[PDB]
């Protein structure tokens, strides 16, 4: 009946992340209040905006569970953002903190990891703009793998299929390719002609290139070539989870949006072991506080 | 009027399938026997078939039949037409009507009942045949092993005792299918030197269930497959580029892969209505 830490009377759990910001306002007992959406809040856009981000739509939160807003000191937060792998960027949102009872940051990927297993040891692979995947050991043990960054890396994610679709329809403007339909379907998408891919691939983004990846599921059931890509990317899923469990011993959830979609091109032996999350993101920040920093 | 029994025969170097009808399409009897492929020796097929043959009409309750009392049709391995084919025929006992041609031709007849279509048939070997409404036909693939036969279980096999090599010589790293294949080998170098000293279509295909089970947990295996279905709708897409041609996937093998396949390919497949031996019957009408 009693709840620890008397003067911490709310939990709040946060998932940010480029596109928004959702929040679970609980109470200190584990009673659900409210559930909130808001702006986005992922650091790369910014420290002070994150917070107005996380502080408005928790301002929500509470308006919506019909209770006046609380002080900083009353609650305990943990969130889970995008951009925490960046030692600069948590750090000043560490410190541009209200006066939160108690505050436990970490990575967008690792509060879904949480709340997909519900605090168990598991992995997950998340697919969307960009793509990650992330373990938790019966030791306690945390792991990461894929998830190094937009160009390079994030391998079956769909900028990096917007990539690829981007380049193969490149390849079919300068006679290096033949035309094929998710060439054709990119290059109207574009903008119809050359100069239109030109200025497309000039100013893109990963965002941009992701916004291929749609044209890429289309065009799989008619063209090899972009058959081949969904593919790939399913093989890539597999390869990330299988460096964080080589003997398949873990329970395996694929998060994402793109994930869904991709379904089909997973691999029979992969797509069998998946299991739908048992809580999301923002579910999994609230777990945060009931572990070590 | 003189012809009072139709047979459908279907031969290569698994086995022979018969399917035996009366006249007026009664169903009689339906019979397996030996391999009968043109590639083993023309008498050797014969006696295969007709042994085959005269078990169906054991099988029907019926006495043993003339030939000229028989109207035939066979789909068998073996496309030296007018050769290999051509002595098939020669040595051909009197029936009252023969129609010869290959197997993967009876199994597009089979899969879509006469009507115009296009199969890839994967087994030991592989190829695809499609007739078109023009009463045209056409083939792809199908050139043979080991330089051809994309898809097909001769392919999987090679590929599968390719990397069993590399493991055991250090080009490679061990992996499920290298243990699995390895242990079906013999346990050892020598085994492997030896069971790939003799290796022929037949006994490498016999190791592509060990593919299809180790793809589960290993991409090698996986990637194999994957290959195979890409293959087999590249095969497709030759014969009808516009996709205007019902679709069948024969064979086990066939059947294996459906998790394998592409997506929009496996969506556009229909099943193959009748066998390769019915496809003989509808051959000699």
């Amino acid at each position: 009946r009693q709840t620890m830490n008397p003067s911490i009377r709310y939990l709040i759990g946060v998932d940010g992340g480029g596109t928004g910001t959702r929040i679970r306002l609980h109470a200190s007992d584990g009673t659900p209040l409210a559930m909130a959406e808001g702006g986005a809040s992922a650091l790369s856009q910014g420290i002070a905006k994150s917070w107005q981000a996380v502080l408005s739509t928790l301002e929500a939160a509470f308006q919506q569970a019909g209770l006046p807003a609380a002080p900083a000191s009353a609650c305990a937060i943990g969130l889970g953002l995008s951009g925490v792998h960046n030692r600069q960027w948590a750090g000043e949102f560490e410190s541009q903190a209200p006066g939160f009872a108690r505050l436990s940051l970490a990575t967008d990927g690792y509060t879904t990891l949480l709340g997909a297993h519900g605090g168990q040891p598991g992995i997950i692979v998340a697919l969307g703009t960009g793509s990650i995947g992330e373990a938790l050991y019966p030791d306690g043990s945390h792991r990461e793998a894929g998830g190094w960054g937009y160009p390079s890396g994030d391998e079956a994610s769909g900028a990096w299929l917007g990539q690829r679709a981007a380049q193969l329809t490149q390849m079919a403007l300068d006679g290096r390719h033949s035309h094929s339909p998710l060439t054709r379907a990119v290059l109207d998408f574009v903008g119809g002609d050359w100069q239109a891919m030109m200025a497309w691939n000039g100013r893109a983004t990963p965002a941009q290139f992701a916004r291929l990846a749609p044209l890429v599921l289309s065009a799989a059931r008619v063209d090899p070539e972009a058959d081949a890509l969904l593919r790939q990317a399913g093989e890539d899923a597999w390869a990330i989870a299988r460096a964080l469990d080589p003997q398949d011993e873990l329970p395996v959830a694929l998060c994402g949006g793109l994930g869904q979609a991709l379904r089909d091109w997973l691999p029979p032996g992969f797509r069998q072991r998946l299991v739908a999350p048992q809580g999301d993101s923002a579910q999994g920040a609230l777990l945060l506080l009931q572990r070590p920093s």
